[PDB]
Protein backbone atom coordinates (compact mmCIF):
# COMPACT_ATOMS: atom_id res chain seq x y z
CA UNK A 1 0.00 0.00 0.00
CA UNK A 2 0.95 3.61 -0.37
CA UNK A 3 0.08 3.95 3.83
CA UNK A 4 3.50 1.70 3.55
CA UNK A 5 5.11 4.18 1.46
CA UNK A 6 4.71 7.43 3.13
CA UNK A 7 5.86 6.30 6.64
CA UNK A 8 9.06 4.20 4.54
CA UNK A 9 9.57 8.15 3.77
CA UNK A 10 12.45 10.23 5.92
CA UNK A 11 10.87 13.17 8.20
CA UNK A 12 13.78 14.50 9.47
CA UNK A 13 14.75 17.74 11.78
CA UNK A 14 17.85 19.42 11.34
CA UNK A 15 19.57 21.05 14.43
CA UNK A 16 22.39 23.54 13.41
CA UNK A 17 24.73 22.43 15.87
CA UNK A 18 27.81 22.96 14.75
CA UNK A 19 27.55 26.90 14.73
CA UNK A 20 26.05 27.25 18.20
CA UNK A 21 26.59 24.70 21.08
CA UNK A 22 24.05 22.19 21.79
CA UNK A 23 23.59 20.23 25.13
CA UNK A 24 23.34 16.45 25.55
CA UNK A 25 20.27 17.06 27.04
CA UNK A 26 19.39 19.51 24.65
CA UNK A 27 19.65 17.32 21.77
CA UNK A 28 18.14 14.44 23.60
CA UNK A 29 15.15 16.08 23.77
CA UNK A 30 14.41 16.84 20.37
CA UNK A 31 15.14 13.71 19.70
CA UNK A 32 12.12 12.85 21.95
CA UNK A 33 10.06 15.00 20.76
CA UNK A 34 10.81 13.63 16.76
CA UNK A 35 9.88 10.48 18.13
CA UNK A 36 6.78 11.89 19.55
CA UNK A 37 5.53 13.73 16.65
CA UNK A 38 6.90 10.81 14.23
CA UNK A 39 9.74 11.64 12.69
CA UNK A 40 12.33 9.34 11.53
CA UNK A 41 15.88 10.82 12.02
CA UNK A 42 17.74 13.94 13.33
CA UNK A 43 20.12 15.65 11.09
CA UNK A 44 22.74 16.30 13.04
CA UNK A 45 25.32 19.27 11.72
CA UNK A 46 28.49 18.97 13.97
CA UNK A 47 31.09 20.72 11.89
CA UNK A 48 29.68 23.77 9.97
CA UNK A 49 31.24 27.23 10.51
CA UNK A 50 32.26 25.54 14.30
CA UNK A 51 33.77 22.17 14.25
CA UNK A 52 31.62 20.91 17.71
CA UNK A 53 32.13 17.27 18.37
CA UNK A 54 35.53 15.75 19.36
CA UNK A 55 36.30 11.97 18.88
CA UNK A 56 38.21 10.01 21.94
CA UNK A 57 41.51 10.12 19.61
CA UNK A 58 42.02 12.93 17.32
CA UNK A 59 45.26 11.19 15.88
CA UNK A 60 45.49 12.63 11.82
CA UNK A 61 47.93 10.95 9.19
CA UNK A 62 48.65 13.43 7.00
CA UNK A 63 51.07 15.19 3.94
CA UNK A 64 53.87 12.03 5.25
CA UNK A 65 53.53 13.39 9.16
CA UNK A 66 50.96 12.25 11.86
CA UNK A 67 49.53 14.85 13.94
CA UNK A 68 49.60 14.20 17.68
CA UNK A 69 45.67 13.38 18.83
CA UNK A 70 46.29 16.36 21.93
CA UNK A 71 47.60 18.43 19.45
CA UNK A 72 45.11 18.40 17.05
CA UNK A 73 42.18 18.88 19.73
CA UNK A 74 43.28 21.87 21.27
CA UNK A 75 43.81 23.33 17.51
CA UNK A 76 40.22 22.55 16.91
CA UNK A 77 38.63 23.84 20.18
CA UNK A 78 40.45 27.48 20.01
CA UNK A 79 39.21 27.19 15.61
CA UNK A 80 35.89 26.79 16.98
CA UNK A 81 36.95 29.55 19.73
CA UNK A 82 38.04 31.69 16.81
CA UNK A 83 34.23 31.11 15.18
CA UNK A 84 32.51 31.95 18.27
CA UNK A 85 33.45 31.23 21.79
CA UNK A 86 30.23 29.61 22.83
CA UNK A 87 29.61 30.45 26.77
CA UNK A 88 27.28 27.08 26.82
CA UNK A 89 30.06 25.15 25.51
CA UNK A 90 32.29 24.26 22.62
CA UNK A 91 32.16 20.22 21.54
CA UNK A 92 29.90 17.33 22.23
CA UNK A 93 32.36 14.42 23.26
CA UNK A 94 32.36 11.08 21.82
CA UNK A 95 30.85 9.68 24.51
CA UNK A 96 28.36 11.73 24.43
CA UNK A 97 27.21 11.53 20.65
CA UNK A 98 27.67 7.56 21.41
CA UNK A 99 24.87 8.23 23.96
CA UNK A 100 22.59 9.98 21.60
CA UNK A 101 22.38 7.33 18.92
CA UNK A 102 22.01 4.48 21.14
CA UNK A 103 19.17 7.06 22.75
CA UNK A 104 17.61 7.56 19.17
CA UNK A 105 17.60 3.81 18.10
CA UNK A 106 15.67 3.05 21.32
CA UNK A 107 13.37 5.28 20.36
CA UNK A 108 13.43 4.13 16.65
CA UNK A 109 14.85 7.65 15.65
CA UNK A 110 18.36 7.42 12.56
CA UNK A 111 20.95 9.98 13.22
CA UNK A 112 22.26 11.62 10.35
CA UNK A 113 25.81 13.55 11.42
CA UNK A 114 26.96 16.57 9.46
CA UNK A 115 30.88 17.85 8.82
CA UNK A 116 31.07 20.45 6.60
CA UNK A 117 33.46 21.24 3.79
CA UNK A 118 35.14 22.71 1.34
CA UNK A 119 32.85 25.67 2.63
CA UNK A 120 31.71 26.58 6.22
CA UNK A 121 35.09 25.27 7.82
CA UNK A 122 36.15 28.65 10.06
CA UNK A 123 37.12 26.52 12.97
CA UNK A 124 39.12 23.56 10.37
CA UNK A 125 40.80 26.64 8.43
CA UNK A 126 41.92 28.06 11.94
CA UNK A 127 42.65 24.56 13.61
CA UNK A 128 44.88 23.88 10.56
CA UNK A 129 46.98 27.49 10.75
CA UNK A 130 47.25 26.26 14.75
CA UNK A 131 48.72 22.50 13.39
CA UNK A 132 51.07 24.19 11.11
CA UNK A 133 49.54 24.07 7.75
CA UNK A 134 49.94 28.02 6.13
CA UNK A 135 47.10 29.46 4.47
CA UNK A 136 44.59 26.83 4.15
CA UNK A 137 41.87 29.49 3.03
CA UNK A 138 40.53 30.30 -0.48
CA UNK A 139 41.73 33.41 -2.14
CA UNK A 140 39.61 35.93 -4.41
CA UNK A 141 37.93 39.18 -3.91
CA UNK A 142 40.09 38.54 -0.26
CA UNK A 143 40.94 36.10 1.91
CA UNK A 144 38.23 33.60 2.89
CA UNK A 145 37.34 32.87 6.08
CA UNK A 146 35.35 30.26 5.78
CA UNK A 147 36.11 27.99 2.74
CA UNK A 148 39.16 25.81 2.03
CA UNK A 149 41.69 26.15 -1.21
CA UNK A 150 41.34 23.88 -3.17
CA UNK A 151 44.63 23.54 -4.47
CA UNK A 152 46.26 23.61 -0.98
CA UNK A 153 47.15 19.95 -1.21
CA UNK A 154 48.66 19.80 2.49
CA UNK A 155 45.17 21.65 3.40
CA UNK A 156 42.33 19.17 1.39
CA UNK A 157 45.04 15.94 2.56
CA UNK A 158 44.49 16.83 6.40
CA UNK A 159 40.45 17.51 6.08
CA UNK A 160 40.15 14.43 4.24
CA UNK A 161 41.97 12.76 6.65
CA UNK A 162 39.99 14.54 9.29
CA UNK A 163 36.30 13.66 7.57
CA UNK A 164 37.44 9.87 7.22
CA UNK A 165 38.37 9.64 11.10
CA UNK A 166 34.77 11.14 12.28
CA UNK A 167 33.61 8.92 9.37
CA UNK A 168 35.19 6.14 10.71
CA UNK A 169 33.43 6.88 13.81
CA UNK A 170 29.89 6.76 12.16
CA UNK A 171 30.41 3.82 10.78
CA UNK A 172 28.22 1.00 11.73
CA UNK A 173 26.83 3.36 14.54
CA UNK A 174 24.61 5.83 11.18
CA UNK A 175 23.11 4.46 7.65
CA UNK A 176 23.90 8.51 6.12
CA UNK A 177 27.10 10.95 6.68
CA UNK A 178 26.08 14.78 5.23
CA UNK A 179 29.30 16.23 3.92
CA UNK A 180 27.68 19.09 2.92
CA UNK A 181 29.85 21.07 0.15
CA UNK A 182 26.89 24.18 0.32
CA UNK A 183 28.13 27.64 -0.55
CA UNK A 184 31.73 28.08 -1.35
CA UNK A 185 34.04 30.93 -0.67
CA UNK A 186 30.56 32.79 -0.38
CA UNK A 187 32.24 35.48 1.66
CA UNK A 188 35.03 36.39 -0.35
CA UNK A 189 33.20 36.04 -3.79
CA UNK A 190 29.71 38.10 -2.69
CA UNK A 191 27.92 34.78 -3.01
CA UNK A 192 28.86 33.98 -6.32
CA UNK A 193 31.66 30.96 -5.25
CA UNK A 194 30.06 28.25 -8.16
CA UNK A 195 30.89 31.33 -10.51
CA UNK A 196 34.22 32.40 -9.37
CA UNK A 197 35.26 28.23 -9.65
CA UNK A 198 34.08 27.82 -12.93
CA UNK A 199 36.03 31.22 -13.87
CA UNK A 200 39.23 30.27 -12.39
CA UNK A 201 38.58 26.81 -13.89
CA UNK A 202 38.80 25.18 -10.31
CA UNK A 203 35.81 23.50 -10.54
CA UNK A 204 36.68 20.23 -11.95
CA UNK A 205 38.99 19.73 -9.25
CA UNK A 206 35.70 20.79 -6.61
CA UNK A 207 33.66 17.69 -7.92
CA UNK A 208 36.88 15.70 -7.88
CA UNK A 209 36.86 16.72 -3.56
CA UNK A 210 33.29 15.80 -3.18
CA UNK A 211 33.80 12.61 -5.31
CA UNK A 212 36.28 11.44 -3.06
CA UNK A 213 33.99 12.13 -0.02
CA UNK A 214 31.11 10.51 -1.77
CA UNK A 215 33.39 7.58 -2.25
CA UNK A 216 35.55 7.59 1.33
CA UNK A 217 31.62 7.24 3.16
CA UNK A 218 30.96 4.08 0.55
CA UNK A 219 33.74 2.31 1.38
CA UNK A 220 32.98 3.03 5.21
CA UNK A 221 29.56 1.75 4.64
CA UNK A 222 27.82 5.41 4.66
CA UNK A 223 25.08 6.09 2.45
CA UNK A 224 26.60 9.93 1.22
CA UNK A 225 24.94 12.73 1.44
CA UNK A 226 25.36 16.61 0.10
CA UNK A 227 23.87 19.53 -0.48
CA UNK A 228 22.64 20.64 -3.81
CA UNK A 229 24.51 23.90 -4.49
CA UNK A 230 27.91 22.55 -5.91
CA UNK A 231 26.12 19.41 -8.28
CA UNK A 232 25.99 20.44 -11.88
CA UNK A 233 25.84 23.63 -11.02
CA UNK A 234 23.82 25.77 -14.21
CA UNK A 235 22.43 22.31 -15.45
CA UNK A 236 25.78 21.60 -17.33
CA UNK A 237 27.66 18.63 -17.72
CA UNK A 238 31.31 19.46 -18.59
CA UNK A 239 32.01 18.02 -14.76
CA UNK A 240 30.67 14.69 -14.05
CA UNK A 241 29.41 14.00 -10.22
CA UNK A 242 29.30 10.65 -8.23
CA UNK A 243 25.14 9.13 -8.82
CA UNK A 244 24.70 8.14 -5.18
CA UNK A 245 25.01 10.78 -3.31
CA UNK A 246 22.02 11.50 -1.89
CA UNK A 247 20.86 15.73 -2.92
CA UNK A 248 19.49 17.25 0.20
CA UNK A 249 18.15 19.93 -1.96
CA UNK A 250 17.24 23.47 -0.52
CA UNK A 251 17.13 26.52 -3.27
CA UNK A 252 17.57 26.71 -6.78
CA UNK A 253 19.55 30.34 -6.07
CA UNK A 254 18.64 33.97 -6.66
CA UNK A 255 19.99 35.70 -9.49
CA UNK A 256 23.65 35.08 -9.90
CA UNK A 257 23.41 32.18 -7.96
CA UNK A 258 22.37 29.70 -10.59
CA UNK A 259 21.98 26.34 -8.78
CA UNK A 260 20.93 22.83 -10.99
CA UNK A 261 17.55 22.58 -11.01
CA UNK A 262 15.95 19.28 -8.99
CA UNK A 263 14.54 19.04 -12.69
CA UNK A 264 18.11 18.60 -14.42
CA UNK A 265 19.43 16.80 -11.39
CA UNK A 266 16.66 13.87 -11.02
CA UNK A 267 17.82 13.67 -14.75
CA UNK A 268 21.32 12.83 -13.57
CA UNK A 269 19.23 9.84 -11.69
CA UNK A 270 19.56 11.42 -7.93
CA UNK A 271 17.59 11.15 -5.12
CA UNK A 272 16.32 13.48 -3.14
CA UNK A 273 15.91 14.42 0.91
CA UNK A 274 13.46 17.64 0.18
CA UNK A 275 15.43 20.34 2.27
CA UNK A 276 12.79 22.84 1.22
CA UNK A 277 14.27 26.13 2.36
CA UNK A 278 10.93 27.52 2.97
CA UNK A 279 10.86 25.39 6.38
CA UNK A 280 13.85 27.29 7.45
CA UNK A 281 14.18 28.62 11.09
CA UNK A 282 17.03 31.09 12.21
CA UNK A 283 17.18 31.12 15.52
CA UNK A 284 16.27 34.89 16.80
CA UNK A 285 14.92 35.15 13.13
CA UNK A 286 12.25 38.52 13.02
CA UNK A 287 9.61 38.98 10.64
CA UNK A 288 11.45 42.57 10.00
CA UNK A 289 14.44 40.66 9.01
CA UNK A 290 12.20 38.65 6.60
CA UNK A 291 14.12 35.13 5.03
CA UNK A 292 13.69 32.26 7.90
CA UNK A 293 11.29 33.72 10.82
CA UNK A 294 9.74 31.53 12.96
CA UNK A 295 6.11 32.18 11.81
CA UNK A 296 6.98 32.30 7.84
CA UNK A 297 8.18 28.63 8.75
CA UNK A 298 5.74 27.37 10.39
CA UNK A 299 3.11 29.00 7.91
CA UNK A 300 4.97 27.13 5.07
CA UNK A 301 4.51 24.06 7.00
CA UNK A 302 1.28 23.97 5.36
CA UNK A 303 1.59 26.19 2.24
CA UNK A 304 4.53 24.01 0.89
CA UNK A 305 3.69 20.49 0.17
CA UNK A 306 5.44 17.40 1.60
CA UNK A 307 6.97 16.24 -1.57
CA UNK A 308 7.19 19.87 -3.24
CA UNK A 309 11.33 20.69 -3.91
CA UNK A 310 12.32 24.51 -4.00
CA UNK A 311 11.71 26.49 -6.72
CA UNK A 312 8.90 23.84 -8.35
CA UNK A 313 4.82 23.43 -7.91
CA UNK A 314 3.37 20.17 -6.40
CA UNK A 315 1.69 17.97 -7.79
CA UNK A 316 2.59 19.19 -11.24
CA UNK A 317 6.20 18.94 -10.67
CA UNK A 318 6.14 15.35 -8.99
CA UNK A 319 10.05 14.36 -8.25
CA UNK A 320 11.34 11.17 -6.72
CA UNK A 321 12.26 11.82 -2.80
CA UNK A 322 12.86 9.77 -0.03
CA UNK A 323 11.66 12.49 1.89
CA UNK A 324 11.53 15.19 3.88
CA UNK A 325 13.99 17.79 6.36
CA UNK A 326 13.08 20.73 8.25
CA UNK A 327 15.80 22.79 8.81
CA UNK A 328 16.75 25.09 12.38
CA UNK A 329 19.75 27.67 12.08
CA UNK A 330 21.98 29.37 13.95
CA UNK A 331 23.75 31.76 11.19
CA UNK A 332 23.79 34.52 14.82
CA UNK A 333 25.00 32.22 17.19
CA UNK A 334 24.91 34.56 19.67
CA UNK A 335 20.67 34.27 19.35
CA UNK A 336 18.68 32.09 22.43
CA UNK A 337 17.80 28.73 21.69
CA UNK A 338 14.04 28.67 22.80
CA UNK A 339 12.97 25.02 23.13
CA UNK A 340 9.27 25.99 22.22
CA UNK A 341 10.17 27.83 18.99
CA UNK A 342 11.40 24.40 17.57
CA UNK A 343 9.09 21.77 19.05
CA UNK A 344 5.91 24.31 17.50
CA UNK A 345 7.16 24.14 14.41
CA UNK A 346 8.08 20.38 14.41
CA UNK A 347 4.56 19.86 15.11
CA UNK A 348 3.27 22.23 12.81
CA UNK A 349 4.96 20.42 10.41
CA UNK A 350 3.87 17.09 12.03
CA UNK A 351 -0.12 18.29 11.75
CA UNK A 352 -0.13 19.11 8.49
CA UNK A 353 1.42 15.70 6.96
CA UNK A 354 -0.27 13.19 10.03
CA UNK A 355 0.12 10.43 6.68
CA UNK A 356 3.63 10.71 6.56
CA UNK A 357 4.78 10.62 10.16
CA UNK A 358 4.29 8.09 12.44
CA UNK A 359 1.88 8.20 16.33
CA UNK A 360 3.87 8.29 19.17
CA UNK A 361 4.68 4.91 20.30
CA UNK A 362 6.03 6.57 23.72
CA UNK A 363 3.74 5.48 25.55
CA UNK A 364 3.54 1.95 24.81
CA UNK A 365 6.92 1.36 25.08
CA UNK A 366 6.86 2.51 28.84
CA UNK A 367 3.82 -0.18 29.15
CA UNK A 368 6.10 -2.57 27.34
CA UNK A 369 9.17 -2.19 29.93
CA UNK A 370 6.76 -3.22 32.57
CA UNK A 371 6.55 -6.27 31.78
CA UNK A 372 8.33 -8.95 33.51
CA UNK A 373 9.86 -12.88 32.76
CA UNK A 374 7.06 -13.78 34.44
CA UNK A 375 4.09 -13.18 37.13
CA UNK A 376 -1.32 -17.92 35.89
CA UNK A 377 -2.62 -19.10 32.66
CA UNK A 378 -5.78 -17.40 31.92
CA UNK A 379 -4.70 -13.87 32.90
CA UNK A 380 -1.11 -14.63 30.98
CA UNK A 381 -3.38 -15.20 28.05
CA UNK A 382 -4.78 -11.56 28.14
CA UNK A 383 -1.53 -10.55 28.19
CA UNK A 384 -0.35 -12.39 24.82
CA UNK A 385 -3.94 -11.48 23.39
CA UNK A 386 -3.22 -7.81 24.11
CA UNK A 387 0.32 -8.11 23.57
CA UNK A 388 -0.61 -9.42 19.72
CA UNK A 389 -2.90 -6.66 18.87
CA UNK A 390 -0.47 -3.96 19.14
CA UNK A 391 -0.19 -2.17 16.04
CA UNK A 392 3.02 -0.63 15.21
CA UNK A 393 2.37 0.54 11.80
CA UNK A 394 -0.10 3.38 12.57
CA UNK A 395 0.35 7.11 11.60
CA UNK A 396 -0.57 10.63 13.64
CA UNK A 397 -3.93 10.28 12.32
CA UNK A 398 -4.70 7.33 14.28
CA UNK A 399 -3.15 8.41 17.75
CA UNK A 400 -6.40 7.18 19.39
CA UNK A 401 -6.88 4.09 17.83
CA UNK A 402 -3.04 3.32 19.41
CA UNK A 403 -4.00 4.34 22.74
CA UNK A 404 -7.08 2.32 22.76
CA UNK A 405 -4.54 -0.98 22.03
CA UNK A 406 -1.94 0.51 24.88
CA UNK A 407 -5.15 0.72 27.22
CA UNK A 408 -5.93 -2.94 26.60
CA UNK A 409 -2.00 -3.95 27.85
CA UNK A 410 -2.21 -1.56 30.78
CA UNK A 411 -5.56 -3.63 31.88
CA UNK A 412 -4.03 -7.02 30.76
CA UNK A 413 -0.98 -6.17 32.91
CA UNK A 414 -3.03 -6.26 36.30
CA UNK A 415 -4.09 -9.64 35.82
CA UNK A 416 -3.10 -11.46 38.78
C1 LIG B 1 17.80 40.74 -4.71
C2 LIG B 1 17.48 39.48 -5.46
O1 LIG B 1 16.56 39.50 -6.28
N1 LIG B 1 18.18 38.34 -5.26
C3 LIG B 1 19.31 38.02 -4.38
C4 LIG B 1 18.94 37.86 -2.90
O2 LIG B 1 17.82 37.01 -2.78
C5 LIG B 1 20.16 37.28 -2.16
O3 LIG B 1 19.95 37.12 -0.77
C6 LIG B 1 19.50 35.78 -0.51
O4 LIG B 1 18.11 35.75 -0.30
C7 LIG B 1 17.57 34.45 -0.37
C8 LIG B 1 16.06 34.61 -0.39
O5 LIG B 1 15.62 34.76 -1.72
C9 LIG B 1 18.11 33.59 0.79
O6 LIG B 1 17.78 32.23 0.58
C10 LIG B 1 16.62 31.86 1.35
O7 LIG B 1 16.90 31.51 2.69
C11 LIG B 1 15.73 31.48 3.49
C12 LIG B 1 16.14 31.16 4.93
O8 LIG B 1 17.32 31.86 5.25
C13 LIG B 1 14.72 30.45 2.96
O9 LIG B 1 13.48 30.63 3.61
C14 LIG B 1 14.51 30.56 1.45
O10 LIG B 1 13.81 29.42 0.98
C15 LIG B 1 15.84 30.72 0.70
N2 LIG B 1 15.76 30.85 -0.77
C16 LIG B 1 14.84 31.40 -1.59
C17 LIG B 1 13.59 32.06 -1.07
O11 LIG B 1 15.02 31.38 -2.81
C18 LIG B 1 19.64 33.69 0.94
O12 LIG B 1 20.05 33.20 2.22
C19 LIG B 1 21.03 32.14 2.09
O13 LIG B 1 22.25 32.54 1.47
C20 LIG B 1 23.03 33.49 2.18
C21 LIG B 1 24.27 33.82 1.35
O14 LIG B 1 24.24 35.18 0.99
C22 LIG B 1 23.39 32.97 3.57
O15 LIG B 1 23.99 34.00 4.33
C23 LIG B 1 22.15 32.46 4.31
O16 LIG B 1 22.56 31.84 5.51
C24 LIG B 1 21.35 31.48 3.44
O17 LIG B 1 22.13 30.31 3.23
C25 LIG B 1 21.57 29.06 3.73
O18 LIG B 1 20.44 29.20 4.60
C26 LIG B 1 20.53 28.82 5.97
C27 LIG B 1 19.58 29.70 6.77
O19 LIG B 1 19.82 31.07 6.48
C28 LIG B 1 21.96 28.90 6.49
O20 LIG B 1 22.02 28.60 7.87
C29 LIG B 1 22.80 27.90 5.72
O21 LIG B 1 24.14 27.98 6.16
C30 LIG B 1 22.74 28.16 4.21
N3 LIG B 1 22.85 26.90 3.48
C31 LIG B 1 21.99 25.88 3.46
C32 LIG B 1 22.40 24.71 2.61
O22 LIG B 1 20.92 25.84 4.06
C33 LIG B 1 20.20 35.11 0.68
O23 LIG B 1 20.08 35.90 1.84
C34 LIG B 1 21.39 38.18 -2.41
C35 LIG B 1 22.65 37.59 -1.78
O24 LIG B 1 23.79 38.29 -2.21
O25 LIG B 1 21.62 38.38 -3.80
C36 LIG B 1 20.53 38.95 -4.51
O26 LIG B 1 20.87 39.11 -5.87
Amino acid sequence: GSHMEKLAKNKVISIDAGRKYFTLNQLKRIVDKASELGYSDVHLLLGNDGLRFLLDDMTITANGKTYASDDVKKAIIEGTKAYYDDPNGTALTQAEVTELIEYAKSKDIGLIPAINSPGHMDAMLVAMEKLGIKNPQAHFDKVSKTTMDLKNEEAMNFVKALIGKYMDFFAGKTKIFNFGTDQYANDATSAQGWYYLKWYQLYGKFAEYANTLAAMAKERGLQPMAFNDGFYYEDKDDVQFDKDVLISYWSKGWWGYNLASPQYLASKGYKFLNTNGDWYYILGQKPEDGGGFLKKAIENTGKTPFNQLASTKYPEVDLPTVGSMLSIWADRPSAEYKEEEIFELMTAFADHNKDYFRANYNALREELAKIPTNLSKESLEALDAAKTALNYNLNRNKQAELDTLVANLKAALQGL
